[PDB]
C-alpha cells in the first residue's frame, strides 16, 4: 500500500491515528497542504503562524528520523494538491485527522467527494478529541447548552484507546509537483520581532512532552489552589500545545485521572478538587468542539457599538488606565499567552466599558494569541456576551476592587507587568482613582503622567450600559 | 452485561486488556482464586507469596475507589470456585489475561472447555507480553533457539496498542460465595522477617508506575553504562513488578521506545544506545516465554552425580564461601530480595561447577527468596548458565573472581557494603583474598580461616574435578 | 562598672567592640539618641529611615533576650541626652563606635570634650570600616588621589583581630528620662507604601548574617562575570546592610578572603578573580571614608544648570525616552536598590544630559535610597562629575547603544522593568529612536503613546556640554 | 623581625594565634619537626599517623600559595633541630602553640629554658582550648571533681576572641637544615589499606571548614534529638578535625553559640537545646585537657585481668555474638572512627564481659582511630572505669535489650554493618541469644555458623566480677 497522511493541526507523532493507520499497511508520504486562500477570516494571526513555522521544522526534523520527511505545499487549491501528490507517488489511500472548524468542515467532505469517486480510499480518524460532538446525546437527543449537564455525562463509558509511534516508516521514490520549503507564515519585516517569543514558548511535540512531566508530577499536585490565582503561568500552559495538536489530548486526561485515581485511594481531598479542576477544563475545550459544530455562524446580536479606533489602540497598548486590564494586554502581547481570569477582564472591558465590537477585540486575539484556537476563542466570547447559561450576563459589571482581590491576592500581578505601581498598595492597586491624593502621591503615582488615568469611568459605564437594553 | 474479571498475575490497572474489556461492556465482578493445591513442584515461593500479600491489598483498595470491591478466594478447585461466583452474581462471561506458566496453560484451557458446554462466554486477553509465543512464525520448523535470532524479528514489524483506565465500574448483588479472607500467603512465625523487606521494596502498582517515571526519566540516560556494574541501582529494579503484572509490557516498552526516539533527533549518540540494551533486556524475558511455551516442563535434563553435600548447602545460602561476589551476591538475596542479573550467574555457577551441588537445590532457594520469582525467567536463567542452550556459557567454563570482579564491579564498592570485613581489602584482592600475600592480608586485616572464611573450593580443583567427570 | 553603649550606625551584636569592651567590664546600658536637629542635610531619606525603623526593631528585640532593652531617644540635644542617661543611670564611662560623616565627626569629639571635663571616661573603636583613614600613608604623607595606588597599599598591612557577640548582659536597673518608643522615623501619611519593601529586603543584622552565607558558597564563586550583567540582582546586595552596620565589614571581607585562599591553591582561575572584584569593591566602601575625612567639600566643580523642574520629574518617573535609565529609576523605586552601573547611568544622565544639579540628584537618591550612605553615594558622583583621577570624564557622553551591549546582553533589562519594550530586538532595545519606523510597529512600540520619545537628543546634549567649557 | 612557627598540632590558618603574630611581626619559617623517639607511648597509631601524613602535605600546600614552603624536620632532638633552624635562618623569636600532653607539657618548657639562656626570645600562645587549664580556679584549692560543676563554672565569665588568617608571606634566604621531603609516618605494606580511608574522610583545613558549616547551618538544629542515635550522621564528625587543631576552637563555639542567639528570640524549643548539648559536648574536651592536666599519666588498677589472646581477636574483628558490640568493631575498624555511644559499648564489653586489660583495648584505639586524642581518649575510659565520680561504676553493666531500644531504635545500625542480620526482626536484634527458635529458623540466624553465639554470658559477667571486687 501506499497511503499519503495530511498532517493539519495534529502535529505530532504519539498518539496519531491517521498515522498509525498508515506504516501499518504499506508505504506512508507524509504532506502539509497550506491553501491560505480557502482559509478565509480563518487565517492563523501573527503568532499563532510563528507557532505554526517552528512546530512543522521540529515535525519535519521528527519524521526525518523515522524514515521519511515533510513535505510542504502553498497551493491555491487544496484538491489540486492533493491529487497532484497522487501523481507524483502512486498512492491508493489518503488518510488525516478530523477539524471541526466551518472551513476544514466543508473541506474534509469536499475533499473525499472529488477523490473516492477516482477509487481511491479515503479514512479520516479522531484527533484532538476525546468524544466527537456526534457521540453523545441527553437520551432523548437535545443539545447541553449547560457545560454542567454536558460534563456530567460525559464522564460515563469512555471507550477509546491510546496509540503508539511508528517504529519505522518506508517512503516510495516520487518526484515533485508545485514544491516548497517554508514561506508564507513569517514576515521579514517582523521575524526578529517574532524571535522573541522564545523566552518563555519552545514549539514541538517533544517539548510537550516535557511539559507534562513538568506539570503533572509536580504542579498538578495543587492545582485548584494554583488556577485561581493569576499571578505566575499558574496553570499548565498547555493551550498552544493542544491546540497545534502537539499533544493527544487522550494523554492529558489519561495521566491526570491517573493521578486523580491515586489521590481518591489516598484520602488526598486536595489533589481530587485539583484533578478536578483541570478535567473540568479539558472537557471545555470538547466544550467548545461540540457548541461551533451545531451552532456555527449563538452570537447573532447586533447592538449599537461604538466603533472608536483611538479608544481601541489603547485597549491594545495598555492605556485604559484600569490595572488589571492593562497588565493583561501587556502580558498577552509579551508572552503571547495570558492568563483564563485574565481574557476575561480583558474582553468584558472591550465590549462592556469601551463598547467596541466584539469581533475587533476577537481579530486581536486572533492575532497575538499563541494558542489561537477557533472552537475555545468563540467560547470565551460567548461567555463574555451572555450566550450561555452559565456565563456571566452582558449587563453586569464587575468592581475592580473586588475583582482583583479574588484573582489576584496582593496585587503582585499589576506590580509585575506595571512597575510604575509598584509602590500603590493593594488596597488601591486594582483601582488608583479611589485612593486620595495623600497616599496616592505618597505610592508616587501621579494619575495623568505617571501612569494613565481611567479611559472610560465605571459610573458612568454601568447605567449607560443598561441605557441601551 | 454482567462480566467476570479473573485476577491473577495481572494486578494493574493501567493497561489491563481483561479489565478494559469488562467494565465496558457493563457490570464486574473481579476475583483472585487461590487454589495452592493446582499448583505443583512450582507452588509460589515465602517472598514471592509476601508480596503477592501486599499487592492484593494495595489491589483491593485500589478496586473499592472505582466501584467494586475484591473477592478474594481460597478453594480446592479453581473451576469449582468460578461456577460458583457465575451463579450467585448471574454473569454471563468469564474474563481473564493470558499466563504461560505450565500450571495454568493447561487449566486455563480448560476453564474455556467447561464453560463452552454450559454456555458461558469465555475470552482471553494477552495481558503481560508483546509478543505471544505463538504470534511468531517462520517459513520453516521449530523457533530459532538463538535470542539474537529471534530479537532481530521481533524488531521488524510492530502492532500495538495502549488501553485506559476505566473511571467507573458497577458490582452485582445479593450473597458471596466460598469468601477467603486473604490467607494462606504467610506463615505465623516469619511474619516480623517478612515485614523487613519494605526497607528496599514498596510493592503495589502506584509505586510501580512512579519507578517505571523515575527509571525512564532520571536513569535511563545513562543505563548502558550503569547496567554493567553491580553496585548501587545499577538497573531499573522493574523485576519484581513486572513480575507480577503491575506494569504492563508495552508501557515499559514503548516509554523507552519514545525516549530513544527523542533520542536521535538530538543526536544523543550514546543515549539511543543505553535504550537499546534496556529495550533488548524485555526481549530476554520475551524469549523466557518462547521457550517455556514450545518446552513447557521445569532443554534441562542434565542430573549427573552431584555432590550431595547438605553442609557445603548451607555454606552458599548464607554467604561463606570464602568467594567474595558468591558470598556478598547471597548475602544480598536474602537481606533485600533481589540480586543483581550478572551475581546470579556467578551465584549459580559456583553453585553448580565450584560445589557440584545439584541445580534443582540452588533454583529452590531462588523459588523462596526471591521477590521477582518468575518461573520462566528463573528457569532461563539456569539454562543458560549450564551448557544447555547455546546462548552463551557452557558446563566446562569457569571464571577467575580476580577478572570477574574488577569487570563488573571496579573500585570494590559492591564487596565492602555487604561484606564489611572485607572493607580495608585493596580493590586489587578484594575480589580474591587468597591469591594476596600475607604482609597486605594482615595490613587489610583480613585473616582467612577466622573473620572471613578460607575459599571453600579450589579454582584448579573445580576445573580438573568436572573435565575428568565428563565423558 | 557602668557603661553606656551609643549605638548610632553599628546596628549589630556580633563583632562589636564597644559593646564587647562594655559588656566585659561592667553593666551595659545600651541607648539610641535620635536628634534630627544636629542633623543637617545628611537627615535620612524616606527610604532610609524605615530601614532604620526595622532594625532598631530587630535590635531591640535582640538585645532584649540578652538581658537589656534598648532605649530610643529623641531630643534637641545629644549631649543633653547622654548627660540625662547617666544622671539616671550613674554611668562613668560612655562607649561608642566611630562615624566619619562631617556632622557625627564634630559631635564625637564635641561629647569627649563636654564628658571628660565632667570626669566621665570615654573610648572610641573601630566600627563598620577595616582600617581607619588615619592608619594607611606611606612615607609621604600625601593623601592617595587615586585609587589604584590607595587598595593596592592597604593590602600590605593587616592588624586588626574580629570579637563575638557578649554572651552575658545585665542591666543597672534604675529610673529612665525623656523614654521616646517609636517617633519620628516613619509618618502615617506613607506607611502602607513603604510596608512593601519587605517583598525584597527583610532588614536585619541576623538576616545579614543569613545573607553572607549564602552569598559566600552559592554566588560568590562567579561574582566577576556576574558583575557584568545588570539584570536582576547579580551581586551581593551587602550595602544596606553595611552603612547601618548591621553586619562587620571585617567578618564580609575575612569571609571572602579565606575563599580566595582556597580558591589560589585549587589552580581557580576564575574564582580568584571573583574574589578580586568583591573585595576591590570593599576597598571602595574604604576609600569612600578616606576621601570623606582629609578631603570635606573634592567636588567644588560648579557650572552653569538649566534647573527645568519639568525635567527633573520625568528623570524620576522614567519618563525620559531612554529605556535603560527608565528601567533603573523604576528599579530605585519599587526596590530602593539598584545595580553600580545603574547608578552611573542615570546620575550621569541627570547632570551631563538634562542639566541638573548634582546636588538635585543626590536629593532624590538620598532619600530613595535604602542604602543610602554619604561616604558612599558623594564618592558616586564625585566618580560621574570627574573629580577622580581614575573616573569618567565629563566632557564625554556614551552611546546607549554600545553602553547597553556592555553591561546589559541579550536585552532582559529592559524587558522587566518597561513590559512595554518587551518584543523590541537587542539591536534597538536601548535606543527606540534609531530603529526604523518598519520595525517600531513590528515591535509593537508607538512612540508618541506607548514608550516616550527621547526628551534630548544624545548628539545636542554632546555639543551643549562643549558649548559651555 | 624574623620569626619561626612550630606547627605540631595546629594545622590551621583560619584562627592560629602562633602563626598571626608571627606574620604581623615579620618573616615567617614554618617548621615541622616530628622525632618520634620523643614520643614513646605517645606515638601515634597506624590511622592517626596516616591523618596526620595526609593533613601535612594539604597545609604545607597552603603555607606555599601565601607565601612560604614548610620545613619538615625528621631529628632525634627536638631541641637540636630548632637552634639548626635558628642559624641557617637568622631568627630571633621562635613562636608555637600550646599543647597538654606530658610529653609537649615538659619538652614546650624545655625548648623555653634553653632558648631562653642563649637569647632567642619564646613565646606560646593558646590555639588549641577555650580556656586553658590554668585559667580556673574552683572552690580554695581542689581543682573540682566532675564534669557537671566544672562546665558550670565555665558559663560564667568568657572574654574571648578570634583572629585572621594573614594574606601576606616571606620567608628568609638560604637555610637547607638537617629538611627531609618526606617522614616515615606510613610504611609500604599497610599503604594501600590506608588509601581506603580516603572514602569516609577527606582530611586537611579546608573540609575542615566545609562540614563545619556544613553541620552548623543543617544538621545542628535537631542535633538534640539525633545525638543518641547513632545511625548515619547522627554527630558532626568534628573529632579528628579538632584534635589536629584544623579547626580554631572558638570558630566551633562561637558559630554554635550565634545559632542559639538567633534561637533565642524566635524561641525554636530544640534550637537552644541542641546549642546546650553540642557546646557542652565541646566542654567535655575542655575537661578533657584539664583533668589531664592537674593529674599525672585516677585510673591505676591492675586487678587479676583474663588475659586471654584468643578473646582480645574476637572483640578487635567484631566477633563475640553481641551485634551492638561486633557492629561498632567493624565500624572503627572500616571508616577508622564511631559513635561516642558506641566506645562506651565496645570498651565497657571488653573490660567487664572479657575482663582483657583496658591497656589493650587503648592501644587498639590508639591505632584504628583517627580522633586519637591523648587527653580525651584516656578520659572516655576512666568513664568506663569506675573512677569519675559522675560515670559508670566498676560493678555496672546495662543489657543490649535495653540499649538498643534507645540508642538505635529500629535496629538500621546492625543491619548496615551486619548484613547476616538483616532480616532479624528489630526487637532481638540487640540479643540474638534471647530469641526463640523458631524467628530464628525464620531469620536465618544461625548462632554458632554463620553469626557468632555470645561469647561470654552477661549473668556470669555480673557473678564473676563481684568475687573479684571485694
Ligand atoms: C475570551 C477567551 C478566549 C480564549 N481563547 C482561547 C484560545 O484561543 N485557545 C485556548 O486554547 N484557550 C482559550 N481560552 C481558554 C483559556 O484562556 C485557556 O484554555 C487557559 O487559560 C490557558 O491554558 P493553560 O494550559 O494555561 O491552563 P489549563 O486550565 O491548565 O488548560 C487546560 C486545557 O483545557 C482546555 N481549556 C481550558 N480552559 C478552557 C476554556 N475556557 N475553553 C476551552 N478550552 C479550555 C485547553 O485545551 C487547555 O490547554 C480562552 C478563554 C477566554 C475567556
Ligand atoms: C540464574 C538467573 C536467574 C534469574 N531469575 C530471574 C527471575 O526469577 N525473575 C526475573 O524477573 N529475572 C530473573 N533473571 C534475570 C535477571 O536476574 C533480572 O532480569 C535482573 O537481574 C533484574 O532486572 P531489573 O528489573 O532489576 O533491571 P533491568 O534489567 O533494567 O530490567 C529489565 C527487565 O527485562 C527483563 N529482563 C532483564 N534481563 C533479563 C534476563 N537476563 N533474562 C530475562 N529477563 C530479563 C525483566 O523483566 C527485567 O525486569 C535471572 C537471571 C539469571 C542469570
Ligand atoms: C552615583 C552612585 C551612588 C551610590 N550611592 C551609594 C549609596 O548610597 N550607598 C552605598 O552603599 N553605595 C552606593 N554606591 C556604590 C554602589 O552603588 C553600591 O555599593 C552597590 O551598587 C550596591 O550593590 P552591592 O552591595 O550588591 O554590591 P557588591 O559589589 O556586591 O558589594 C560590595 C560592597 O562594597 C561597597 N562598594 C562596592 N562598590 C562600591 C562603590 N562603587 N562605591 C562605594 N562603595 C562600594 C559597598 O559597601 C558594597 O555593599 C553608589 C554608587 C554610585 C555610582
Amino acid at each position: 500500500k501506499k497511503t499519503i497522511v495530511w498532517f493539519r493541526r495534529d502535529l505530532r507523532i504519539e498518539d496519531n491515528p491517521a498515522l498509525a493507520a498508515a506504516a501499518h499497511e504499506g508505504s506512508v508520504f507524509p504532506v502539509f497542504i497550506w491553501c491560505p486562500e480557502e482559509e478565509g477570516q480563518f487565517y492563523p494571526g501573527r503568532a499563532s503562524r510563528w507557532w505554526m513555522k517552528q512546530s512543522l521544522a521540529h515535525l519535519s526534523q521528527s519524521l526525518k528520523a523515522l524514515g521519511s520527511d515533510l513535505t510542504l505545499i502553498k497551493t491555491h487549491n487544496t484538491i489540486s494538491a492533493i491529487l497532484d501528490c497522487i501523481r507524483v507517488t502512486g498512492a491508493t489511500k489518503v488518510v488525516f485527522n478530523h477539524l471541526y472548524d466551518p472551513v476544514s468542515l466543508v473541506r474534509d467532505h469536499t475533499v473525499k467527494e472529488k477523490l473516492v469517486e477516482r477509487g481511491i480510499s479515503v479514512q479520516s480518524y479522531n484527533g484532538d478529541l476525546l468524544y466527537e460532538p456526534w457521540e453523545i446525546y441527553c437520551e432523548k437527543g437535545k443539545p447541553f447548552t449547560s457545560f454542567n449537564s454536558y460534563w456530567k455525562k460525559c464522564l460515563d463509558m469512555s471507550i477509546e484507546s491510546v496509540m503508539l509511534p511508528p517504529p519505522w516508516r518506508l517512503m516510495p521514490i516520487t518526484a515533485a509537483a508545485e514544491s516548497i520549503e517554508e514561506l508564507g507564515l513569517e514576515n521579514e519585516a517582523e521575524k526578529p520581532s517574532n524571535a522573541l517569543l522564545t523566552r518563555a514558548w519552545s514549539p514541538g511535540w517533544s517539548n510537550a512532552d516535557k511539559l507534562l512531566n513538568e506539570f503533572i508530577e509536580k504542579q498538578l499536585i495543587d492545582y485548584a489552589k494554583n488556577s485561581k490565582k493569576v499571578v505566575g503561568n499558574s496553570t499548565s500552559l498547555l493551550s498552544p500545545y493542544l491546540h497545534f495538536g502537539e499533544i493527544s489530548v487522550r494523554h492529558v486526561f489519561q495521566c491526570a485521572r491517573m493521578k486523580q485515581i491515586i489521590w481518591a485511594r489516598d484520602k488526598n481531598s486536595e489533589g481530587e478538587e485539583s484533578a478536578d479542576l483541570f478535567l473540568r477544563g479539558i472537557g471545555l475545550r470538547e466544550y467548545s468542539r461540540y457548541i461551533c459544530f451545531n451552532f456555527p455562524f449563538s452570537h447573532l446580536r447586533f447592538f449599537p457599538w461604538d466603533a472608536d479606533v483611538d479608544k481601541f489602540k489603547a485597549w491594545r497598548q495598555g492605556r485604559t488606565g484600569y490595572p488589571l486590564v492593562d497588565a493583561g494586554m501587556r502580558e498577552l502581547w509579551a508572552t503571547g499567552w495570558m492568563h483564563n481570569r485574565i481574557r476575561v477582564i480583558v474582553s468584558s472591558f472591550a465590549v462592556k466599558f469601551l463598547l467596541l465590537p466584539w469581533k475587533w477585540g476577537m481579530k486581536y486575539f486572533w492575532d497575538t494569541l499563541l494558542d489561537a484556537d477557533l472552537e475555545c476563542d468563540i467560547l470565551g466570547w460567548q461567555y463574555i456576551s451572555g450566550s450561555i447559561p452559565d456565563g456571566h450576563e452582558l449587563d453586569r459589571l464587575d468592581n475592580p476592587a473586588l475583582q482583583g482581590a479574588k484573582y489576584d491576592p496582593e496585587g503582585e500581578y499589576i506590580r509585575q507587568w506595571l512597575p510604575e505601581l509598584a509602590r500603590l498598595p493593594t488596597e488601591w492597586i486594582h483601582h488608583p482613582w479611589d485612593a486620595p491624593l495623600t497616599v496616592l502621591k505618597a505610592s508616587g503615582v501621579e494619575l495623568g503622567t505617571n501612569y494613565a488615568k481611567p479611559i472610560v469611568d465605571i459610573d458612568t459605564a454601568r447605567e449607560l450600559l443598561a441605557k441601551a437594553i
